[PDB]
């Protein structure tokens, strides 16, 4: 089923008590949130789908090119389709910048408040507030309104502080303490940058530094007179596709409870769809004057091909942020 | 907007007095379902969107291989995108023979019954039951009780007498009428067989007569002791994809009001994502050490072009069949 916001919560605190983290897989079609969830399933999973902004947009459709209008069908069709399978999803909205909150967090915040007020749960579970391009103190400020928001939607919202490619200070963590608390003010995740980079690109191009995480625990456990080995914030890690196993298991241990995974996945799609059409090339064309092969051309044969390949992709990630086997189910 | 209950019946209404007919075009995903609907909008034109058996559980995803789990997600997604245009979209479930009655459109009465009970509107607006493959007495015995019940939930049922392959009789029309009325007992779509066959072949194969419908439609007006020109039936074409012009025109003025619309769509869809795949062999795939190139193995790359491709396939069957800029709105 759709986690609720009461399972999501306790989604990620098992998931940080016990040092796991579940993946997000940006999604943009039917055929993705199937793989994605059949993913998850695979591996006795609970886990998140997420929709960029971009993404949104493009299911949407050429013909309306509205992020509101997609997130909205998309999580609509999700809610169907998750209802079928005993793990728990969550759905998220990925990176919106600030000339995009009154299109897309905004009015996404106000249909989920509508449905919360008359009984009910919110369509997305979380909604992430991209600030990373404004200072410091900007973003924290909009973080502080979109969280009252967000806390009477029964929504957690996701901040950046520092900036994904495609190194936070300990100053900014302190400042993120400060204006948002250890979640009393409501629940946050934050997506604090140690080198992460959106993209896929020869390994060891990509420098990760964990012990920024480590530290940013540090001083805001002092700060809150907490436990040195405190964990005040539940982080996210930004651009895990081509990520090192061991990366994720240091970022593991500094409390990351989401990793964020888009261009592997796609990868995945894309890649038996490629191979479909090479070795289908005179069934998927009409050549020298036949027809083609309707069983080829039809878009299912290649389609299905990309979407078990793409859970494959995603039952990998659940092994990696160790999540596989520990559905709240 | 999706098409309530009268305003589908106004469609067909309106495209029987002017001999016009609405492009039924099967979708199985969101992206398909996306350029169908972008194409009637672009030739102005209302429209019909269906659901196979096949392209439903494709739909519902390989974790589920659910039939009404698939049909009610993508309808619930189409709800959404259907409601930011201005033209009227129906849907419809296609080619549902008697061993699937219990587990994909009796089900699916019940839901849109229980909708229609509450005050709201169907799921779906009709549905289709083919018995071409029982004997005419059995087909219009299941026929009359599943219209009641089709009748009772705003739904229009679509029956089909003799076989699609991949020519309908004198008396199995009048046997249609005694059976199930000339839609005083609730409005019903009758395909019958004038030589129709599934799939794109090698031109002058498939050999129509649209006559078998002229007189089909001047047997059961005079049986009914109406007008020789009146039309009690309502028409489908199956077997549309490469039917020539001068048929199809001939079958619009004998009462034709829907044209399904299949292989031709998929042939539009994936000619695009091939062509893709070729021209970026090196980007789509990891070639000789290099890590592919995410701007074009990104799926929202290809599937672009491919739904462009498909809406204006749409956009040429609505043309053809002459409810292009015939939109009620
Ligand atoms: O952190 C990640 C994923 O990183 P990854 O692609 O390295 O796995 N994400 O936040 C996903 C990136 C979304 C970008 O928006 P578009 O839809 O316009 O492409
Ligand atoms: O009449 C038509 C279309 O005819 P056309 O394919 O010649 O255009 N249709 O009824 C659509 C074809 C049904 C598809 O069956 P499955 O997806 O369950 O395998
Ligand atoms: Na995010
Ligand atoms: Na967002
Ligand atoms: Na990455
Ligand atoms: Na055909
Ligand atoms: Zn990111
Ligand atoms: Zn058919």
């Amino acid at each position: 089923p759709i986690a609720t916001p009461e399972v999501y919560a306790e989604m990620l605190g098992q998931a940080k008590q016990n040092s796991y983290a579940f993946p997000a897989i940006n999604c943009t079609s039917s055929e993705t949130v199937n793989a994605a969830i059949k993913g998850f399933a695979d591996a006795g999973s609970d886990g998140i789908i997420q929709f960029s902004t971009g993404g949104a947009e493009f299911g949407s459709g050429l013909g309306v090119k509205d992020m509101v209008t997609g997130a909205v069908a998309l999580a609509e069709f999700t809610h169907v389709i998750a209802a079928k399978y005993p793990v728990n999803v969550a759905l998220h909205t990925d990176h919106c910048p600030k000339d995009k909150l009154d299109s897309y967090v905004r009015p996404l915040l106000a249909i989920s408040a509508q449905r919360v007020s008359k009984g009910g749960n919110p369509l997305f579970q979380s909604h992430m507030w991209d600030g990373s391009a404004v200072p410091i103190d900007e973003n924290l400020a909009i973080a502080q309104e979109l969280l009252k928001a967000a806390a009477a939607a029964k929504i957690i919202l996701e901040i950046e502080i520092g900036v994904v490619g495609g190194y936070t200070s300990p100053e900014d963590f302190e400042k993120t303490i400060e204006a948002l608390g250890a979640g009393e003010h409501g629940k946050y995740l934050l997506a604090a940058t140690f080198g992460n980079v959106h993209g896929v690109y020869k390994p060891g191009n990509v420098k990760l530094r964990p012990d920024i995480l480590a530290q940013g625990q540090q001083v805001a456990a002092a700060k809150l007179g907490l436990p040195a080995d405190a964990k005040p914030f539940d982080f996210v890690f930004h651009g895990g596709s081509g990520s090192l196993k061991s990366e994720i298991e240091e970022a593991l241990r500094y409390g990351v409870v989401k990793m964020n995974v888009d261009t592997d996945t796609q990868y995945a799609f894309t890649r038996p769809i490629a191979g479909h059409m090479f070795t289908n090339y005179d069934g998927v064309l009409k050549v020298d004057g036949e027809v083609g092969v309707k069983k080829v051309y039809d878009p299912r044969s290649y389609l299905k091909k990309a979407e078990a390949s793409m859970s494959q992709r995603v039952v990998q990630a659940c092994n990696d942020l160790h999540c596989a086997g520990k559905s709240l189910t």
